[PDB]
C-alpha cells in the first residue's frame, strides 16, 4: 500500500498537479471569503441596487421578485481582486524571474540539449 | 523551509497549473453569479414552469412536490453564456495566434529542433 | 500590463488548462442542475426511501434522524448520466477519430522525427 | 466560427483535460454525497461528539456555541472512502498496467527512441 | 464500449489528471471542514470581530448590516493549515525524493538520454 501510493507518486506528475489544484482551490476560496465578509457588506449598506418586478408564478407561488445588482458588482469586485492578487503576487515574480532567466522547466532543458545537439551535429560537417 | 517551498515553485509546472485552475474556477463562478442575479429573476418573473405532482414520502414527510424548469433553463442559459464567453474571449485569440503562429510552446520548439536535426543527419549522407 | 498578461498567455499552456477546468466545472454543474430539477423531484414523489432511526445526540440536541436514499440514488443517476454524456458525446468521437487516425499532436510528430533520426543514424552505421 | 470551435477541439489536449476535470468533479461529488446520506446520519445517531461552550459574541449575538466532531469525523470517513476508491478503482489498474506494460504514452515511446539512439550512437563508437 | 473507454484511458494523460483533481479537491475539502468544525467555533466563542453599520437597502429591505471579521480570520487560518498540510505532507517528501533522485519521470529519463547523446555526439569530435 505504501508502495502503491509511493510508486504512483514517483509516477506522480499527478502529485505536481494535485498540489496545484489544491492551492488553486484553497486560494480562490480565500479571495472570495474576503470579498464576502469585507466587501459584500460594504456593497450592502448602500444597496440602491436590487431592483425588481412583480412575481406570482402561476406554476409555483405568488408574491414578488427581485434583481440583485449588488451581488453582481460584489462578484465583479471579487474577480478584480483576484486578478490583482494573482497577477501581482504571482505574475510580477514569475515573469520577472523568467526574463532574468533563473526559473526552470523540463521542456526548456530538453531544448537546450537538443540545441546543443544541433550545434555539435553541425560541427561534425 | 523557504528553500523547499521556493524550489518546489520553480518546479511549478504546478504554478502554471494552480494558476490555471484559479482563473478557471474564478471565472466560471463569475459567469454563474451573473446568470443567477440577472437571468434567473427574468426567467422567474415569467415562471409558468415549475410544474409538479403530489408528494407524501411514506418514509420522510407528506405535503407536495415540484419540478422546476426555470432552474434547468436558467442553468442552461448560464452554460451557453460560458461557452460563448470562453470561446469568444479565449478561443478567437488563442486559435488565431496559433494559426498566425505568435503563441509559443516547449513541445513545438523541441519539434523544430528535432526537425533540424533530421535535416542535418540527412545531409550527412 | 496588457503586454504582461498577454505575454504570459502566449506562454499559456496555462490558457489551455484554465479553459479546460472552466468547461469541466461548468459542464458538471449543468448535469447536476438537470438532475436536481428534473430527476430528484421524480425520485421524491415516490420517495419510499429516506429511512431512519431515533436521534437525540447527548452532545448536541435530541429529536430524530434519517438516512436519505433518494439523494444517494439521485446522485448515482446524476453520475451515470455524466458517464453517458461524456463518453457518448466525447468518447465515441475521439476514440473513432484516433482509430481512423486524424488527430494531430506535438508528441506524435516528435516520435515521427525521433523515428526518422533513428533510421538515418542506423543508415550511417 | 464552426471552423474555430472544431479546430480548437482537434487541438484539445484541452478536451483530454476538460474530460478529466469533468470526471474528477463528478466522481468526488458522488462519494461525498454517499457519505452525507449514508454515513453522516449514522455518525449522528451516536453523536456523543459535538461538544461546546457558551457563546454570546459581544459583536454579533448572544446565546451558546458548538464544536462538531461528527462532521469532522464524517468528512474524515468521506476522505478515506475517496482514497480507497481512487486507489482501488484507479490505482490498482493503472499501476498494474504500467508495470505489465500496456498503458502507452508519447513520452515513453520517445524515451525508447532516445534510448535506441543512445545505443546506436554508442555502437558507432 | 469497454474498448472505447479503456482505449481512451491508456490514452489517459486524462487519468493521471482526473485523479489529480480528485485528490486535490478532496483534500482541500477536508482541511476546510476541520477548520470549520474545530477552528471557527474557537474563533467564535471569542468573536469581538463581526463589526457593522446600519443597513436599510432602499431597493431591497431595511434593518441592519455586518462585516464578519471572524470568518475572514477563520478562512485565513484555514489557508495556512492547507499550506502547512500540503507542504509538509506533500512537499518534504517529493522535494526530498527528487533531490535524492529516488523519484523518476519520463521527462527526466529523456534528459539523461539527451545528455548522453549530447555527450557522445561530442565524442565523435
Ligand atoms: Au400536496
Ligand atoms: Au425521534
Ligand atoms: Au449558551
Amino acid at each position: 500500500m505504501l508502495k502503491g501510493f509511493k510508486e504512483f507518486l514517483a509516477r506522480g506528475n499527478i502529485v505536481d498537479l494535485a498540489v496545484a489544484v489544491v492551492i488553486g482551490t484553497a486560494f480562490t476560496a480565500l479571495v472570495t471569503k474576503f470579498t464576502d465578509s469585507i466587501i459584500t457588506p460594504l456593497i450592502n449598506r448602500i444597496g440602491v441596487n436590487a431592483q425588481s418586478d412583480v412575481g406570482i408564478l402561476r406554476i409555483g407561488i405568488g408574491g414578488g421578485q427581485t434583481i440583485d445588482l449588488n451581488v453582481l458588482l460584489s462578484a465583479a469586485i471579487n474577480f478584480f481582486l483576484i486578478a490583482f492578487a494573482v497577477y501581482f503576487l504571482v505574475v510580477l515574480p514569475y515573469n520577472t524571474l523568467r526574463k532574468k532567466g533563473e526559473v526552470e522547466q523540463p521542456g526548456d532543458t530538453q531544448v537546450v540539449l537538443l540545441t546543443e545537439i544541433r550545434d555539435l551535429l553541425a560541427q561534425t560537417n
